[PDB]
Formats: structure tokens, sequence, C-alpha cells
């Protein structure tokens, strides 16, 4: 029957993929609230189009201004603000499924009230199982929400693996499913090829480097450092209960492949596709069923070459920070996490080298571990971190 | 749950992947009988090593051969002979699966035979579809047999395919279940990079390498029609359902492009213990004595669309399938022919495709039962030989 969602983060291009996707399917989903941050005039405008039940801005004057806007354009749509109101759009009962896509620290409280209520949780917020997994898992047990991955990586592993891990995620037992171990792939980065020694002097220019696709500047610079890796194998960890044995990290320079799953009798799975988070977005939506996207099928005449490298440390040391990190829990992948925007903002501001982004991560992370758990205890966590991160930079500057 | 086993196949190296998979897995597994045509020697040998309950050779001289071998070897197996014999024990009450790997229509009676006693089958005998898909698939609703693919291309597109698909072979509603695409893969042969103009030249030494008949399917593709034909009784796809691509490494060994813009692709080591290995598993998985897959050494992967010109015998198999049993019975059939031709020397390279279309042509311009169907191959490799010692 008909889905029912509240996009929240819907003015980015995790809202608009969303969006196409539903537009391609009209008898399957209705939008019941959409929701974002200080962006009116994109917000009326959808709102406009979709004529949501609910609108939400973050910004309370946001709210204001829509509100006006919306009293002719959308006569039917309420319109609220801050804080408690993504977290009642989230949270309403004739909602069955959430697109939790605001991202950083401001999506863990309106993303964890989904999960409290329940709710099937598309989850394109990093910071959630970045930040604090294991209490993200433990209320998804109690509620019985289920957890649909958004991100390219982690939903192309979730199509990899059998039905009934699918459903039991948070909680899988791999091994006795048949899977020996995930491989979370990646690019490798603008320095996949490059000599060692040359780091210390990359630009921030030379960072930024990607494909046509862009991204913001700051999750370029991670993937340079591969520290985006690290993070997706965080979330991955969390996700599919993966012990130190199951989890590995493949280069795969083209970004074809998007992931891939090797199961006990040598049989690998992969999942593959054109760039469009159309595609697993459409899955988190339709699952178990699909559903178009309008995304083309992959046209293999125009692929290229597929090829595979292995990573090395001496070349992406925040990856073997990540994967530390990992298993130490919550207090050092927090940590690790809000160090490295600092290192990375510091890189960009050109008051450090790309070679000290990892130098920074590691200090931090270090002093901290030398000395019950909850989203404001975590924050705190990571606002203390961020300052000796900032005490580091200036002593590499 | 230790699940009983009948191989038929068993010299083989179908037979050989199987026993390495029952090996690794003497908790779950346990073969009841072994069946092969004449070769005593390797017979002998595997029961010694197994003490299967059976033993059973296709040709009666031999098994009386193996009987004295095994009054020594294998005092405890009863070793029997003949056609009826191999049905014997493809239908045993005790035996869940049946490894179905006699290849050619010797293959065909007792395949149907576990058919009809609703056995899972692990099917590696390709004229069971290619010859005659509808009355197997049909045979399979009526037992509730399972059927569970060997071949490792079809092994990867059933691996592909979501559960539900999976459990309704041979009747699947693929566009149902959001599958567009079902992508069938292969190396494109010792030619695929070769000019065109070229192959009329082409010498047996040059289209052999790594079986010889289907060394030279492999060269013109004759070999993927044939899956590609089998993969439609399989998958219960249209000619738009079902594509081929060339991918020459073989590392992927066939994807499914789904409704989302997803597709899902099957790798591995070379070996045929993985697929076997899930066929005698399936739902669950088990160790195959086969290693995790190196990305160290895979190399490049790459992919092609096939030309028709280069592979006409691709197009005829595509074609025939569609037409129906009867002209993929008549395509196999000349092809024999034909290629035992080529070895001959004969016929070119390139007279291989001739040949079929000749014969495809004359029987096309023109109820259905495995005899029935028998004797049209035997009028199509007559036709076939006509047509040949007229070039
Ligand atoms: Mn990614
Ligand atoms: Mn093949």
């Amino acid at each position: 029957g008909m889905q029912k969602l509240t996009i929240l983060g819907a003015t980015g291009s995790i809202g608009a993929s969303t969006l196409k996707v539903i537009e391609q399917n009209p008898d399957k989903f209705s939008v019941v609230a959409l929701a974002a941050d200080s962006n009116v005039e994109k917000m009326q405008q959808l709102c406009q189009r979709w004529q949501p039940e609910y609108a939400v801005m973050a910004n309370k004057e946001a709210a204001l201004r829509l509100k006006m806007a919306l009293a002719v354009l959308a006569p039917n749509t309420q319109v609220l603000g801050g804080q408690e109101a993504l977290c009642y759009v989230a949270t309403l009962e004739q909602v069955d499924s959430v697109m939790a896509a605001i991202v950083g620290a401001a999506g863990l409280v309106p993303t964890m009230a989904a999960v409290k209520a329940g709710k099937r949780i598309l989850l394109a917020n990093k910071e959630a199982l970045v930040m604090s997994g294991q209490l993200f898992i433990d209320e998804v047990e109690k509620s019985g929400a289920q957890l649909l991955p958004v991100d390219s990586e982690h939903n192309a592993i979730f199509q990899c693996l059998p039905q009934t891990v699918q459903g039991n995620l948070g909680r899988c037992d791999l091994a006795s499913q048949g899977v020996s171990h995930i491989l979370l792939t990646g690019s490798g980065g603008p320095f996949r090829y490059t000599d060692v020694a040359e780091l210390e002097a990359v630009t921030p220019e030379q960072a930024i480097a990607h494909p046509n696709w862009s991204m913001g500047p700051k999750i370029s610079v991670d993937s340079a450092t591969m520290m985006n890796k690290g993070l997706e194998y965080i979330e991955a960890k969390w996700l599919f209960n993966a012990s130190r044995d199951q989890l590995k990290v493949i280069i795969h320079p083209q970004s074809v492949i998007h992931s891939m799953v090797q199961y006990l009798d040598g049989s690998v799975l992969a999942q593959m596709g054109e760039p469009d988070m159309a595609t697993p977005i459409a899955l988190t939506l339709s699952y178990p069923e699909r559903v178009k996207a309008g995304v083309k099928p992959l046209d293999f005449t125009q692929v290229g070459e597929l090829t595979f490298l292995q990573p090395d440390f001496e070349r992406y040391p925040c990856l073997a920070l990540a994967i530390e990190a990992c298993y130490l829990g919550q207090h050092a992948t927090t940590t690790l996490n809000a160090a490295n925007e600092v290192a990375v903002a510091a890189f960009l501001a050109r008051q450090i080298k790309f070679t000290d982004i990892a130098r920074v991560n590691d200090s931090v992370l270090n002093q901290v571990c030398k000395q019950l758990d909850s989203l404001e205890s975590l924050l705190e966590l990571d606002r203390m971190a961020r300052t000796l991160a900032d005490e580091v930079v200036r002593e590499r500057a």
C-alpha cells in the first residue's frame, strides 16, 4: 500500500534524488513532510510542487518567512520551526519511512527520534553511526525500527548480502549465513598512484580534483586521505555487525563496483551502477521490492577497464587510524571525526600541509584515550576534541 | 539433515569438483551412488575412496569389469549396469539430490527420471534444456523437483537474482520482481580480437587450448548460444530480458540488471566447486575448498558488445532459441556434425555456421517427446552430413 514519507534535509542533493524517485512512482509514495535548514526559496518551491501536510525549517526565522510564503502557494501546508518540530515530523503516526538526510551533528536528535518511534530509517547521516553506533543499534532493537542505508557503499553491501542478513542489520550473524567477509571499496583518491614522498607538498587545489560529479571540499579531502573510507568502515561495522575478521578495504579506482561480499564457498557478489544516488535511495524506499528510479541501465560498452589496488598505510594513515578507532568504540570514533574536521579546515586554510592532517588526528586521538553514553556526552566530547585539535594546529603552523 | 547424493557422471571434472565439496563437508553430505559410462579405472579408484552403496556403469561390459575389480577394492559396493540402473540410482528413495552430469543425449532419460521422482537436480547436462526445455520445465512443476543449475554462468545469474525468483525457476516473473536484464557473459574465445576476414583460414590447432568439440564451440560462441537457450528456460526470459556481454577475463561469471539501475555480478576463482557447492547447499552456504578471490591477481576487467559477423553461431542460437525446441534441437544436432567436419579438415572454420544455417532453414521451412526429439536429432545430423561432403 501507499508509503508515507518525511524527508529530513529536503533541499540538498540526497533530497532531490529522493524526490526524483518519488516522482517516478506516484502511486507508491507520498510526501507527508519536508524539512530543511534555512533555504526558504528552495523550500517554498518544493512545497509548491509537493504540497506537503508539513514543512519544517530548523531555523525559526526561516520558518516565519516560509510560513508567510506558503499561506497562498501551499495553503494546506502547516509550517513549523526548530529542532522540536524536526522530531515532530520524524515521529508522526502516519509516516512509514523517514529519509534521514540532515548532515552533521544537527541530524542526530531528529534521526534518533525517528528511531525511537520505530520508523523505517533511510539513513543518510554519517554521524549517527560514526559518533554513536552502539547507541543507535540499541535503540533500533528496542523500537523495531528498520535501518536501510543510503550511502552508496553500504547500500551495495546490503544488496550483496542474503536476505536473512538484510533483515537483521545491527545484529547480524555473518558467519552463520555464509559470509566470510565484506569488501568495502573506494577509489583511492587523487593520490592513488602518487609517490608518498610527494604528499608533504600537496595543495588543496590538487587534493580537490575529483570526478565530474562534485563533492563538498571537506569530503573531497577525506577521499584524498581515505578518511572517508575509514568513516564508512566504522559505519559498516555497526550496520553489519562485523568482527575484525569480517570487514576489508579494497581500492577500485573507477568506482563502477560499489562494494562486494565474499561468501564461504568462494562466491563473490558485487553491486555496480551508474553514479546516481537515486539507485541506492530507490531500494531504501522500495525494499524488498524494486522500483523505477529514473537512472539509466549501466552500459558495459562505456565502462572502461575495472582494476583493483592494494591500499597501504604509508599512503593512507588516516585509514589505519579509523580502523583502529573503530574497534576502540564511540569515544574514539567521536574523537577522530571531530579532530579530522579541524585538520581538514586547517589544511584548506593553508595553515598546515596535507600530510599534517593525519598527525593532528593521531595526537588528538591519543590524548583522549589516555584519559553511560548519550548524544550530549558525545557532543561534549566532540567539542573537547575540536579544542585539542585547534591547539595542535597552532603547533604544526 | 544429512544429505544423500547420487552422482551421475562421476569420472569427469564436474564429478571431481562435486566430490571435493563433499570431502570438505563430511558432516552434511553422503554419497549413496556413483555412476559413469565406461571409465572403469577411474571408477574403481573413486569407489575405493568412497565405498558407495551403489556404483553404476552405463556400459554393461564396463559394469562387469568394475564388479570384478570392486570385489577387492570395495566389497560392500553393489555394481550395476545399463541405462535402467542409472534411473534406478537417480530415483532411490533415500536420495535427496542428484548431480546430473552425464553429458550428451545419453543423460536425458536418467536426468528425467530424477525429475519425475521429485529430487533436487543439480543440473549439469546441457541437452535437457537445449533439446527439450519445455518438457523438462513441465515435468519439474508436476513433481516439485527443485532445479539448481551447475553451469558457471547460470549459477552466477541465480545468485544475482532475488530469492522469490530463485525459488521459481522455469516459471519466474522477472519484470514483476524488478529484473530488466540478465547479462550472460563469456570470454569471446580465441578469436575475439581477430579480424573477421581471417576466420575463413582458421585451423583446428588455432581453435584449441586449455575438450575438442567444446573448445571449438567456445571459438564460435555456439557454446554461449547453447547457454543462452538454457538461460531462457531456467529464467523464463524473453529475448529482450536476456543479453550477451563479452568479458574476456572471465572473473565476472554473469550479471543481473535491475529496474532501479542496480547491477549484481557474481565473481570468483575459476573452480566449479563454488557453483556446485551452492547447488548442494542452497539456501545455505558451505566450504568448497576454493580460496577467496585474490584481487591482487585479477588484472583489468573489460567488456565488449559481441559482433554477430564474428559469431554467427550465436545469432543462430539466439534466433533458434525463440523459434522453439524443434529449432534448438536441430541447431545442436547440426553443429556436432559441422564441428567434427571442421576437425576432420573437410571444412573451413567459417563453414561451421553455414552448415548450421542451411540445416536449420530446411527443417524450419516446415505433441513433443524425448524420442520425437532424438529422431529429429538424427534427421538433423543426416541433413548436416549431406551438406558437408558437398563442400
Ligand atoms: Mn562513498
Ligand atoms: Mn561456459
